[PDB]
């Protein structure tokens, strides 16, 4: 049982309580969460506390802008949870809609829910950024909007991917390097592209994305797997390895864990890489605090997995005989 596994991972900031009070007018107010079951189920989700552990360095509204990102990726994850996610051309029909307000075609007012959400995480995002920032993070939005339909696709195939294949099609479907791209627009950093592009931290960041995505997979199995899903590496292990569920499992494991040593062996390189590199002590000190926000994105998310409401809950609120979500915001 997930109550059973902890991976070995590694604050929490302190604008958790004013996020919450904004985060739940935002997502009324924008239509993306009704009244009732979807607000009371919305709600043991936790998106605050999940913005406060994963962000600790955020304050203020970044704090707010994470937290509402959460709450779209979550509210639009689940839409797919339904007939939508067995209809491939539907679902990348669908997500050509959300790739359009990325590359500049805004919705217009009277758009869906989730279009108007996605418009506005999208517009606070920019505002301000890099343009190196925003170039990479458009394209990394496409990734995100554009793996759904594959997931679709796995799904009606009805067998686990091999794990190059898994690996394609979950890093986009978990919102690729998202976390971290927020993450660092929150802490108002901006990362020297000559540290971002180096092997140690382009390794880094995808070991951090990964073991999040691959924690997930282990505590968030038990609502996936009764749907069909097939993108969930305890799945596409014990399909690969004809093994037990617990081997899968362990496996699972290990394959996390090798990932935070990677990045912990190379996070030790950073300083030296930066002195290489001649950076100035302002870039230097971006660079530590993009080193803590991968960690804190790691640490942190599983921290709020442990104790949020999604994971146990949604086999008995929502099962498996029906769609998984009370309400559809999403027009298909
Ligand atoms: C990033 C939020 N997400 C993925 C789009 C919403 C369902 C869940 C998730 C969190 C952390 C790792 C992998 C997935
Ligand atoms: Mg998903
Ligand atoms: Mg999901
Ligand atoms: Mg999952």
């Amino acid at each position: 049982m997930p109550q059973d596994i902890d991976f070995g991972l590694p604050g929490i900031s302190p604008g958790l309580e004013a996020t919450r009070r904004h985060n739940l007018g935002w997502v009324r107010r924008l239509g993306l969460v009704g009244d009732g079951p979807s607000l009371a189920w919305y709600t043991s989700w936790d998106m605050p506390r999940l913005a406060a552990c994963g962000f600790p360095h955020a304050r203020g509204a970044a704090l707010d802008l994470c937290a509402d990102a959460m709450a779209f990726f979550f509210v639009f994850d689940d839409q797919f949870d339904g007939p939508l996610g067995r209809d491939p051309a539907r679902a990348a029909r669908v997500c050509r809609r959300l790739t359009g307000i990325v590359h500049g075609a805004g919705p217009g007012p009277g758009a869906d829910a989730c279009s108007a959400a996605f418009a506005d995480v999208w517009a606070r995002s920019t505002d301000g950024a890099h343009p190196g920032w925003v170039a990479r993070t458009a394209h990394e939005w496409e990734y995100y909007f554009a793996a759904q339909a594959h997931e679709a696709i796995n799904r009606l195939r009805g067998t686990p991917g091999d794990m190059e294949s898994y690996l394609q099609v979950r890093r986009g479907i978990a919102g690729t390097d998202l976390p971290l791209s927020l993450g660092e627009r929150a802490a108002g950093i901006t990362v020297p592209a000559a540290a971002f592009h180096s092997p140690q931290l382009r390794i880094m960041r995808e070991a951090a994305i990964d073991v999040t995505l691959m924690c997930n997979d282990v505590y968030s199995l038990e609502k996936e797997e009764a749907r069909g899903d097939m993108d969930n590496l305890v799945l596409v292990i014990e399909h690969a390895r004809r093994c037990t569920r617990d081997e899968a499992v362990t496996a699972a494991r290990g394959e996390v864990a090798r990932r935070v040593i990677r990045f912990e062996q190379l996070a030790r390189e950073v300083p030296a890489l930066c002195a290489q590199l001649g950076l100035s002590a302002v870039e230097r000190a971006h660079v530590d605090t993009y080193l803590g926000v991968m960690e804190a994105w790691m640490s942190g998310y599983h921290a709020w997995q442990t104790q949020t409401r999604r994971y146990t809950g949604a086999p008995h609120v929502l099962p498996s005989t029906g769609p998984g979500y009370f309400d559809e915001v999403l027009p298909t």
